[PDB]
Formats: structure tokens, C-alpha cells, sequence
């Protein structure tokens, strides 16, 4: 209920919908940095967050949305643990490249529930993973990791000491899926 509409809102039922600080994941607490995490599509949000999809009625899955008002870019994440400080969401670094964001970054999220993919086509962005004899294995043995997927992403895997850059660019049935334990094919376009 305002007048004026900066980026046009459109929520009215009940679901978690607001903007948070994008932040690093190295930034967490701890002697170390944490890899293994930025090796996905986990994030970290605040304890209130749980609270409040606890009241939401809001069941697994539980993936957001990420609209980047600075780019019109998109990108569809999935928390994994609960632990993080107030007003400040730690995301991998994969995620805050491809947004170009900054550090302590508002972006506006949704609670939406999308369903598992039947066709997901990727496209290397770096010839190191085309030049693999086997980039389906490779693919598919990184996106076992990855929970959510949107058509344009830029997600990075590792996995032999070396991070390979990774772009979507179709998949189905919508840009937003939801890869939970389920058999799709994966195509690719080169």
C-alpha cells in the first residue's frame, strides 16, 4: 500500500518476499574458507528465515528467487543450512559473478516451488570442459551438487583442481527448475 511502484511490486498472498545482503561465503566465521560449498547451489540464510517458512506454510522444496534489479538478471538458488547473521545472506562466489553484485547487495527474493526438469542444455564458456572427452559424466556427476537451474546461468563446477566454467542456455519445462533426484536428459550447443 504506497504510491509510487519503484519496481512494481506484485505480492499479495502469503509467502516469504523480500530483499536481502548478498555477501560472500568466505566472510562466514571460521579459521578456513569453506570450498565445497561454492563447488554448488547452496546458500546460507539467517535463522529468522526458518521461522518465518515455518509460518509461511511453506514446504521442501524451498527455492527463492533472485531478481537482480541491476542487470535484469535472474537466478533461481536453494538454501541448505540456516545459520547466518541478520541483514547479511552468504551466497558461493559463483553466483555473485554472474549477478555482478556487491558486497552487501539487496536483492529482491521470492519463495517460489518449481518442479524437476525433463530437458537442461548447457553450453561451456570455457573450451577446457569441451575439450574433456566426457563432458556429460563430468556435467553430470558436478550437477548432482546443483539443486536449482535457470536458462542463462553461470555456474562454475570443480572437481579436478580446476573450476569450469558452466552456462545454461535452454531448459525445460520453465527457465526455473528444481533438480531433486529425478532422470531428465541433459543436450548441449556448441
Amino acid at each position: 500500500g504506497s504510491s509510487g511502484s519503484s519496481g512494481i511490486p506484485r505480492v499479495f498472498q502469503n509467502r516469504f518476499s523480500t530483499q536481502y545482503r548478498c555477501f560472500s561465503v568466505s566472510m562466514l566465521a571460521g579459521p578456513n574458507d569453506r570450498s565445497d560449498v561454492e563447488k554448488g547451489g547452496k546458500i546460507i540464510m539467517p535463522p529468522s528465515a526458518l521461522d518465518q517458512l515455518s509460518r509461511l506454510n511453506i514446504t521442501y522444496p524451498m527455492l527463492f528467487k533472485l531478481t537482480n534489479k541491476n542487470s535484469d538478471r535472474m537466478t533461481h538458488c536453494g538454501v541448505l543450512e540456516f545459520v547466518a547473521d541478520e541483514g547479511i545472506c552468504y551466497l558461493p562466489h559463483w553466483m555473485m559473478q554472474n549477478l555482478l553484485l556487491e558486497e552487501g547487495g539487496l536483492v529482491q527474493v521470492e519463495s517460489v516451488n518449481l518442479q524437476v526438469a525433463t530437458y537442461s542444455k548447457f553450453q561451456p564458456q570455457s573450451p577446457d570442459f569441451l575439450d574433456i572427452t566426457n563432458p556429460k559424466a563430468v556435467l553430470e556427476n558436478a550437477l548432482r551438487n546443483f539443486a536449482c537451474l535457470t536458462t542463462g546461468d553461470v555456474i562454475a563446477i570443480n572437481y579436478n583442481e580446476k573450476i569450469y566454467e558452466l552456462r545454461v542456455m535452454e531448459t525445460k519445462p520453465d527457465k526455473a527448475v528444481s533438480i531433486i533426484e529425478c532422470d531428465m536428459n541433459v543436450d548441449f550447443d556448441a
